[PDB]
């Protein structure tokens, strides 16, 4: 279970993420898995590692603390571009279907 549902059912879960941002913004994430674990475990991490590529610190911090304040994908995104240009939308979205994603998979376990 470790991280065996997640690449078991692949092919379902992808299936469940949006390709176009305003859907997938729209997308009813359930918060409730977005639980103090994962935010350490695959989370946090992941926000602290993609951010090297943008910048090369107090910063990542804040994202997650907004993830954890269940906002709006748009309100943090607004809040990034203050940081990263264009290239915060990119972010966004990519995290998204991570949430998406990790939420999801948590759900198949049944």
């Amino acid at each position: 279970h470790h991280h065996h549902m997640k690449r078991k059912h692949i092919k379902s879960l992808i299936e469940k993420i949006p390709t176009a941002k305003p859907e997938l913004f729209a997308y009813p994430l359930d918060w409730s898995i977005v639980d103090s674990i994962l935010m350490e475990r695959r989370i946090r991490p992941w926000i602290n590692k993609k951010i090297i590529e943008y910048i090369g610190a107090t910063l990542v911090d804040f994202v997650c603390s907004k993830v954890m304040a269940h906002s709006s994908p748009q309100s943090i995104l607004d809040d990034v571009a203050m940081v990263l240009d264009e290239e915060a939308e990119v972010f966004i979205v990519k995290m998204w279907r991570l949430l998406i994603y990790e939420t999801e998979a948590k759900k198949i376990g049944l």
